[PDB]
Parts: C-alpha cells; sequence; structure tokens
C-alpha cells in the first residue's frame, strides 16, 4: 500500500512523476486516488474518463447514485466514494474550470481538500479542459498542500516544463 516509486521531491510533502495517473493507482495501491471531477461527477473525459474507464464504469454508476440522491458538488469542494480497483477511496475534487468562467481563486479551496488525507496520488487540478495554467496549478498545490502529494503528469513535455519551473 502507497508504494510510490521513481517520484521526484519538489518541496517536502510535493513529489511528481511522468506517469499515467491510472498505470499509478494499479502499481502503487494508494489509499487515496484524486479525481479531477465535475459538479455532476460526470466522469466524460481527460483524468476523470481514464479513472472512471479503468474501474469498468463502477465510478461512473456510484457516482450518478451519490448525485441522484445528494445532488452536485460546489466549485471547490469534494465528495470522498470508493477507489474501487484503483485505491481505498477516490477523493472527487472540483477545481474551477476557467474556461466556463470560474473563479481561478478557487484552485486554492480545491486543493485545501487533500489536507484532509496524509497521502495522495493526483493530477494537477484545473488542468486539461478545465484551462488553468499548469505552472499556476503547481505552484498553488506546493502553497496549499500540507500533507504528502505525489503528482501523475503523462505528457512528457509539460512534465519538463513543471519540473524546470520549481527547480531553475
Ligand atoms: C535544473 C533542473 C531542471 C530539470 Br527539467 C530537472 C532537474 C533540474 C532534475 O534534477 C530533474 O530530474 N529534472
Amino acid at each position: 500500500v502507497n508504494s510510490f516509486s521513481g517520484y521526484l521531491k519538489l518541496t517536502d510533502n510535493v513529489y511528481i512523476k511522468n506517469a499515467d495517473i491510472v498505470e499509478e493507482a494499479k502499481k502503487v495501491k494508494p489509499t487515496v486516488v484524486v479525481n479531477a471531477a465535475n459538479v455532476y461527477l460526470k466522469h466524460g473525459g481527460g483524468v476523470a474518463g481514464a479513472l472512471n474507464k479503468a474501474t469498468n464504469n463502477a465510478m461512473q454508476v456510484e457516482s450518478d447514485d451519490y448525485i441522484a440522491t445528494n445532488g452536485p458538488l460546489k466549485v471547490g469542494g469534494s465528495c470522498v466514494l470508493s477507489g474501487h480497483n484503483l485505491a481505498k477511496h477516490c477523493l472527487h475534487v472540483v477545481g474551477p474550470n476557467v474556461n466556463k468562467g470560474e473563479d481561478i481563486q478557487l484552485l486554492k479551496s480545491a486543493y485545501e481538500n487533500f489536507n484532509q488525507h496524509e497521502v495522495l496520488l493526483a493530477p494537477l487540478l484545473s488542468a486539461g479542459i478545465f484551462g488553468a495554467d499548469p505552472i499556476h496549478s503547481l505552484r498553488v498545490c506546493v502553497d496549499t498542500v500540507r500533507t504528502n502529494v505525489y503528482l501523475a503528469v503523462f505528457d512528457k513535455n509539460l512534465y519538463d516544463k513543471l519540473v524546470s519551473s520549481f527547480l531553475e
């Protein structure tokens, strides 16, 4: 459990690896995997789509039941659901979608959710379709998260860019 290998230590508590977060979850068996969620927990693409596909749609079936009963999340908010075959727990965190005019300031609130878990496997929040600058997201992660966070970045050129930012 929580067998993270090959990570680069950026700060006392933030580590980063050029890896596919699904293959990391399968290798590492983390207590917590973080999903880059939306407020309706519709896992139709990006990390959310990849994680749900890896669970054989278990995640989407559970999420649909959660939303029908409980209503949507708030931007900056989170819920803990089953980690299925990937982790003990999935922390579904909603970062702002700046592509849709949501406030980038809520990225701090999104990362604050990580502090309720001792160790996490996570993507950068508000990246990809959510439209935030990934170098900014990593800075907010480092500034906000006090617990141990292992970041998985799939794209090599983005990974090198991110590492060249805290180290150059
Ligand atoms: C200055 C600098 C830049 C990059 Br990208 C790096 C490093 C150091 C590392 O040590 C590493 O692994 N990637």
